[PDB]
């Protein structure tokens, strides 16, 4: 509360560390469905159904331009990528499986780097 604070967690490396995680996600072999924004002209149903599209290249540009106020807003966009994927893609599809795999890969790196 006013003039009463928990001890200050060092957040000075968060930007660098989120960038490294994002690099590792970018270079994963199952990243291909997620590298670029879904083409809203060429994929019927996507625009209407997926209210907030998100992809790795969009996260990379937001990261590089100081549009994440903190590491939690960064995680929320990464998770959005996978939540969108589950919304639109059957579990038993290449893309559906890609999204589960990448979500797992992400959540481990997140825990190991920050928890």
């Amino acid at each position: 509360s006013m003039s009463v604070k928990k001890p200050k967690r060092d957040d000075s490396k968060d930007l660098a560390l989120c960038s490294m995680i994002l690099t590792e996600m970018e270079t994963h072999e199952d990243a291909w469905p997620f590298l670029l924004p879904v083409n809203l002209k060429l994929v019927p149903g996507y625009k209407k159904v997926i209210k907030k599209p998100m992809d790795f290249s969009t996260i990379r540009e937001k990261l590089s331009s100081g549009q994440y106020p903190n590491l939690e807003t960064f995680a929320l966009d990464v998770r959005l990528v996978f939540d969108n994927c589950e919304t639109f893609n059957e579990d038993d599809s290449d893309i559906g499986r890609a999204g589960h795999n990448m979500r797992k890969y992400f959540e481990k790196k997140w825990t190991d780097t920050f928890k």
